[PDB]
């Protein structure tokens, strides 16, 4: 059956896993985030068909920079993750992550993915970025990230209340439905 | 370039019009609403290919029934809809709609869509519901009837807080995709 790839990165504690755990399993870890870096299906119908979606997780430490591309191959689409409460998260999108996944994979689509959309309503985490000369990162600046970087388009979620969640991966399968044309794919080689 | 037309069915009063706006204009029709079957269209981006998806509004009410199928050629899929503080609209779905479009187009797939989803909190509508013996139509039976009914699946939304919109249009633009072999109604 057909298959599309997909594969997450962006820094630590982004939110990488959890939102993959809320996805996949409806329900946000909030007892324990498991901490192997794993990969995980679902099955979607697409057109009257099965389609089998295949998530990856990544490690975004800097220690794992040699290791992670190890996973790109095959790749459909990227989601490339950054937290709206963290301003460094979303510098390192522009500086690292574009930068590491064009490299490897030029022709493979990408979406920018804003993470903890929930914290920009959070008194507490307001403060501790105001003590720095810091806010939260808009969906306007994102987007003109977005438009720049030569994404698909952004998108933003919260893993916690699961809002924009589906809507993250919808725009991902429906920007990797590879067209049907003999052979010219933007599969990762 | 590439299309796809999805149709909106159901009863009256279930919101179809609204849904249809708030969904292409990003906000409510509060001050005015069309009483014209108007049709919409909109740009979306699949696989990095251009595609107009065309949503056709219909009229819900018994008299406008045999023109109404004048919309249907060449359609990829149907929504066919139900106010959810509606137990009236939801008996429609089995009993009338989802024959209707099964009867003139057997092969195009529909999804069963749960609206005004916005209400089931209202207190009022609660109340008149309560009146009648009745109460807001659940999740779990629209799963059902869906289930039985054959339909692709079952999504629900809120025109007015816009909750589960752009879903109900993710799916059904998911649902019309395919390599003839096309349920495209003739
Ligand atoms: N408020 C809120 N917190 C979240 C959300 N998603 C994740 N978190 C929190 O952020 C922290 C890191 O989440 P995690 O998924 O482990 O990040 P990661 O990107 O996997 C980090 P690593 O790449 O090292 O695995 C945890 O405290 C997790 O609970 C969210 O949607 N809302
Ligand atoms: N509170 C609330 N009211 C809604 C919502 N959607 C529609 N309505 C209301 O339902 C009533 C009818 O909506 P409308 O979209 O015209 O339904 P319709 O199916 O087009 C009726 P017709 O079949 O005649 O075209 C109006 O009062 C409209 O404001 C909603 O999401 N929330
Ligand atoms: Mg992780
Ligand atoms: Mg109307």
């Amino acid at each position: 059956m057909q298959t599309i790839k997909c594969v997450v990165v962006g820094d630590g504690a982004v939110g990488k896993t959890c939102l993959l755990i809320s996805y996949t399993t409806n329900k946000f870890p909030s007892e324990y985030v498991p901490t192997v870096f794993d990969n995980y299906a679902v099955t979607v119908m697409i057109g009257g068909e099965p389609y089998t979606l295949g998530l990856f997780d990544t490690a975004g430490q800097e220690d794992y920079d040699r290791l992670r591309p190890l996973s790109y191959p095959q790749t459909d689409v990227f989601l490339v993750c950054f937290s709206v409460v963290s301003p460094s998260s979303f510098e390192n999108v522009k500086e690292k992550w574009v930068p590491e996944i064009t490299h490897h994979c030029p022709k493979t689509p990408f979406l920018l993915v804003g993470t903890q959309i929930d914290l920009r309503d959070d008194p507490s985490t307001i403060e501790k970025l105001a003590k720095n000369k810091q806010k939260p990162i808009t969906p306007e600046t994102a987007e003109k990230l977005a438009r720049d970087l030569k994404a698909v388009k952004y998108v933003e979620c919260s893993a916690l209340t699961q809002k924009g969640l589906k809507n993250v991966f919808d725009e991902a399968i429906l920007a990797a439905l590879e067209p049907p044309e003999p052979k010219k794919s933007r599969r990762c080689v």
